[PDB]
């Protein structure tokens, strides 16, 4: 037993040799290991000292992924992999420029957020390849739990480090990428939040020393490159949040859904099915007949399943002999798919009076929907107001009929008819609470249409705050709005006049075919919604 | 298991030679390390028995750093971390010169409150290195458990005891500087309101006797400098306000921001990146362009990030042979940033009958809004809007029904505020306490209904208003106008009694300004409504 | 650790009416409160019909941490006073401590640890003291020192302790 505690003690060192500790963890080690060569082995107290001592000579000390980095080489490799996100690629860009000046690797906290199934998972993937660093996803999502990350304590009986320890120990690098998901909904309870925890991790300060229960040493995790992910960053906790570099990723358009389709999906399809395209065969109007007809989300994730339903079903064709090659054409898909599942989009095709379109961002992606109203029948009138209307929702949607009444009886007194009479509004649910008030002015128009007994302006799709004087004010989340007028079948748009700023930074191909309006008063809404 | 008992109990020792335990304290300990000689090492009780007794040695008792000193000097770190906080260094010196007077922590416990970004924390830091002294932060914003304050007994998996505890341990001193931030953040606890929790810490004399969950020992807590963040003065408890010496820390104007950018951020972004000073040629009007239209922020931490992105995006055109060299300027800044966020710096340039500007400090310091009315049509009701308190409707009722006297003094021969329902909208965000102060707003808003002419052009007023038509004084002046100034609202109304606050302005506030101060609304009235 | 003295503060928060209790939030404190609560109103409507001042108003009340279990009970009386003293707006005769239970009809019931409380009440060095009947032993029978210097009345019920406490 005497001799076989020193023979221990060099198996320690071996994994220790080109794992340079720091300084403050060479006395921590050295302390524990000159324990353990004298503690007989017969001893738990001796596992659980050799199993402290196990993680702390596993964990890479001084050994970097060094990022043998190409700016023009990694730039191929990003377009190789995904099509658009020319922000995202720009920015990635940057942060290889960044750790080349220096020469040496440094560590940034980066997050994407946007509708799921955008591939900013996918993109993590990728982002770990062109960096030559080593890849790892981790979810913290609704859990309560702390000890998650932080672990339990080495001494007490069932020791486990938390997961930011562990994953370090498969990655031999002190410099890898984590991918973290569902930052949005983190959850709160009788453990605590794993937000504060993860605060450490999130902030350059913490991130130079960082404290776990498992390991108890000071250790560097400002080289460690951090992704995470959200789907709307209003949820985010607001420390956490305001800290964080934030980017966002948006939806797509037929065009770009159809270029992924094309350029990756269906070869991915093929990977998976184990076929070519010798015996498999699909033309664009075939896959733009899919994306129109077949999928709602301004993600490509019903597409992926689709086109995967498709190559499935012709994977078993193939086998059976029934005809040795498959053309997949507008003709032949009904066997492969059934019938169109969404023949029609705009559930009103003529919208009738008191009726408009309001344009809205949900964590799903930007979604079109209708406001209807309603009637129910000297004296005070009414509105009564229906859907899963917060308190703001109420305060806004009286402002807007208090300008309803006032804009009204202003421009047309002989028309009492709003303020005499009670109204019935519905505002659709979806809407997220601070995208809530961005249809007010489409309410106000709804009214004044109910009103004149006119019907709107066709195919028109709108979005904007109104004060009570009427004052158009800036909305958010113009991105997906204007996505999803497109799929819609709008013409015109009518957007704030401080939002023409937004408006321009989009590619040229998705405004095209769409009229904007930008408005400040609503007397001008007026106009262009009822021309006449 | 042979010398695995020995070892234990006299590495202990070692650590008990230089942390020595108060004197009650010596039975525990030889209890603990006498009945771990009975416990077997393979005894479930053994491993907790380990923790315990090295969680208990760990900790410094009766073993502080030293402290080295001077008032002066802390001038001298004060100026050199950051420039400005004029009265907020007046403010913090008063408190060094109070603690070497006597050579002793306080009774009374330091808080800092203002927006978010504006260095809160990074006066903590400061004062600690000017104390030549250890710093720790935990933090208390969204707590609801007490259990998190004092831990876990040892029967609980993976046992965890007090932050207090580990802070202390970490430091190794008795006399640590501690910032216990976001306190206004606090959590009203279910099982028990961890004001009770706070109380204990902020008390010199009851942390003598300290207790925890996990040690079960009487902590000998005492000359610890703890220091407090806030963000707004209301959500803290009635006991743990009046309990706090209170701080506040004000937001800055272009020139000043400009300053903190040239000495402080661009510099921390060069060494970030490590950039060339010549390569990376960063323009003074730039910031202010910047400053002017990219942001809104009253702190730095929005702003810093811009300024990150600028250098960043340099960056990338030296290493790829895009660029020779980075030259920015207004020009050519579209490529580094991207378009002007905020070209609309207020609305209403035009400000149409029955509306009035507001004031008043938020979360994020100084801020600006608008008050609104309108008609909806024997008798006459107001209806209300905003997300409004009930101190908020009593403000307007008070409000309302002066407006109507006031209208009959003025105009007789009127019947406005009388035959006529209206609607009145407040936006909302203010704090409770500065609330009413938009009372006077709004009466001047009722009344400019009242015969159809809208407010003397660019002229912003605040103010609580009594049933007499006094106007009471209100605080955080410099947060207010700072906005007015954002705002380029050239002429302000405020009460007499805050003419102290006004000229205890620095000279960039006050400039091109003209303030009056007014005791009663006639007086406003005489501006407002000459014509 | 030993018998101690505990302040009680009542304060206004500004048809209906209601009081709001604030401290320890045990489930016996509440209902010790109200039954307190209901009486004052009760004494007040017979007393001074006049004045409905209890009647129309929230109240804020508070009691400090320092009591056990039966410590509840034991300031009830304490909270009828302190409500009384708010209506009447008056504060009581100067330096006088009291504890008692309150029954829902006024009469006073026993408290327990006369001992540890009149320590207190001899450290705080108050003129006066007023106790239920029903506790009269306990005190002839404590220690010399803590005898001499105190004014004692014996009480049954709240009607006595009302002119005791305010002179007219
Ligand atoms: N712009 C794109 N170009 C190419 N493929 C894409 C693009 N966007 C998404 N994809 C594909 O979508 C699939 C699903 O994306 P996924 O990462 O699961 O979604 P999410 O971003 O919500 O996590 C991936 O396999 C990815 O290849
Ligand atoms: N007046 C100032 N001069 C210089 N730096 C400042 C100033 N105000 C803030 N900072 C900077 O703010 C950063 C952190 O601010 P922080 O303390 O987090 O603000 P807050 O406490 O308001 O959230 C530091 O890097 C510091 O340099």
């Amino acid at each position: 037993e005497k001799d076989d505690k020193d023979a221990i003690e060099e198996k320690f060192r071996e994994r220790l040799k080109e794992l340079v500790v720091p300084k403050h963890v060479m006395d921590v080690v050295d302390e524990e290991l000159s324990k353990l060569g004298l503690l007989d082995n017969h001893s738990s107290e001796f596992n659980v000292t050799r199993n402290y001592l196990d993680w702390l000579t596993s964990i890479p000390w001084g050994k970097y992924s060094n990022e043998n980095l190409d700016l023009a080489r990694a730039q191929a490799v990003l377009e190789e992999d995904h099509y658009g996100m020319e922000d995202v690629k720009k920015r990635i860009l940057e942060f290889i420029a960044v750790s080349q000046l220096r020469g040496s690797t440094q560590g940034k906290i980066l997050c994407f957020y946007g509708p799921p199934g955008v591939g900013k998972t996918s993109i993590a993937r990728s982002i770990a390849r062109a960096l030559n660093r080593e890849y790892f996803r981790f979810s913290v999502g609704g859990m309560t739990d702390v000890a998650e990350i932080k672990g339990h304590r080495w001494t007490y009986v069932g020791a486990m480090p938390g997961k930011i320890i562990q994953c370090l120990k498969k990655t031999k690098t002190e410099n890898p990428l984590i991918l973290i998901d569902e930052v949005d909904m983190i959850g709160r309870g009788y453990q605590g939040d794993p937000s504060s925890a993860l605060l450490e991790l999130l902030d350059p300060e913490q991130n130079a020393n960082f404290l776990d229960h498992y390991l108890d040493v000071p250790v560097d995790l400002s080289k460690v490159l951090f992704i995470c992910t959200a789907n709307v960053t209003d949820t985010i906790p607001e420390p956490l949040r305001d800290r964080m570099e934030m980017i966002n990723v948006s939806g797509y358009v037929a065009q770009e859904k159809l270029a992924i389709a094309e350029r990756y999906l269906v070869p991915q399809a093929r990977a998976l099915c184990g076929l070519d395209e010798s015996k498999a065969k699909l033309s664009s109007d075939v896959l733009t007949l899919l994306i129109k007809q077949y999928c709602r989300e301004s993600g490509v994730r019903n597409l992926q399943k689709q086109v995967e339903k498709v190559l499935r079903k012709s994977a078993y064709k193939i086998v059976s002999g029934e005809a040795e090659s498959v053309e997949v054409t507008p003709e032949n898909l009904q066997d492969f798919v059934g019938k169109p599942v969404f023949t029609v989009e705009r559930m009103y095709d003529v919208t009738p009076p008191g009726v408009v379109m309001g344009l809205a961002w949900t964590a799903m992606g930007g979604s079109t929907l209708f406001v209807e109203t309603s009637l129910r029948r000297d004296k005070d009138g009414s509105l009564e107001v229906t859907g899963q209307l917060g308190e703001v929702m109420k305060e806004s949607a009286r402002i807007a009929y208090t300008f309803a009444r006032a804009f009204l009886m202003q421009h047309a007194p002989a028309n009492d008819y709003l303020v005499t009479s009670h109204i019935h509004l519905h505002v659709p649910e979806g809407a997220t609470p601070k995208d809530g008030p961005s249809a007010g002015c489409t309410i106000v128009t709804a009214l004044l249409s109910l009103a004149m007994g006119r019907p709107v302006r066709q195919n028109l799709a709108m979005t904007g705050e109104v004060s009570l004087t009427g004052k158009i004010l800036p909305v958010g989340g113009i991105k997906e709005k204007t996505i999803a007028a497109k799929r819609a079948g709008v013409t015109c748009i009518v957007l704030p006049a401080e939002n023409k700023k937004d408006f321009y930074d989009l590619a040229a191909f998705i405004t095209e075919g769409l009229e904007v309006h930008f408005v400040e008063h609503y007397r001008e809404i007026f106009d262009i919604a009822f021309p006449d």
